[PDB]
């Protein structure tokens, strides 16, 4: 791993490199100029227990559209930057060769997803490992386990950081600092991003 910018992970359904993408479906689109998913990929993130993964946002009652919006983004900052390089690493697991690790995101973008998601229903504080999937998709463990999300996620630091198994790694710095991911900004006003990736690539560079 020697280029960390305008890179693809290697994981269960990434391009093998970085690409236009006017196709891209509603909350993806701030990736159309360059993202590693596709047009379908995209479009299975916005759905309920997914090509994807087959993942239940769904499984302690229905998740508020307000928070379950929040991993729609996240699915889409996953499966579709091109600027997460610097993060990446091997694993090699079943489904993913490599994956991201200890990404900088943008303190507000977490409060919020914290925020948001206070009204909604968890049973796991660990959403990678653990689900009974004999249904078909991800259940409950302890049918009984399910409490309010913050009960799991008591702070918007636990959420961010222990939900996805370290994935990301909740900055200090803000949004626009040029010093944290945001998982999400306005195309319009440009890939922020962008920036934030040269910047980490060049305080780790060399050995
Ligand atoms: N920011 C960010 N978002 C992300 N989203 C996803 C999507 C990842 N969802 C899944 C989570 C769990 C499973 C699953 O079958 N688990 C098994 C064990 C899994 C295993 O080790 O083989 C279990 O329950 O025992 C499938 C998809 C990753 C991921 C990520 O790494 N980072």
């Amino acid at each position: 791993r020697t280029e960390l910018l305008n890179v693809c992970m290697n994981a269960k359904h990434h391009k093998e490199k970085p690409g236009p993408e006017d196709k891209l479906h509603e909350q993806c689109r701030p990736w159309r100029k360059n993202a590693c998913c596709s047009t379908n990929t995209s479009q299975e993130a916005h759905k309920d227990v997914s090509y994807l993964y087959r993942f239940n946002w769904n499984h302690c009652g229905e998740m508020a559209p307000a928070c379950k919006r929040h991993f729609i983004q996240d699915t889409c900052l996953y499966e579709c930057s091109p600027n997460l390089g610097p993060w990446i690493q091997q694993v090699d697991q079943s489904w993913r060769k490599e994956r991201v690790l200890n990404v900088p995101l943008c303190k507000e973008d977490c409060e919020q997803w914290w925020e948001d998601c206070r009204t909604s229903y968890t049973c796991k504080s660990n959403w990678h490992k653990g689900w009974n999937w004999t249904s078909g998709f991800n259940k409950c463990a302890v049918g009984a386990a399910c409490q309010p999300f913050h009960f799991y996620f008591p702070t918007p630091t636990v959420l961010c950081n222990e939900i996805w198994t370290h994935s990301y790694k909740v900055s200090n710095y803000s949004r626009g600092s040029g010093r944290c991911i945001q998982m999400w900004f306005d195309p319009a006003q440009g890939n922020p991003n962008e920036e934030v990736a040269r910047f980490y690539a060049a305080a780790m560079s060399g050995t």
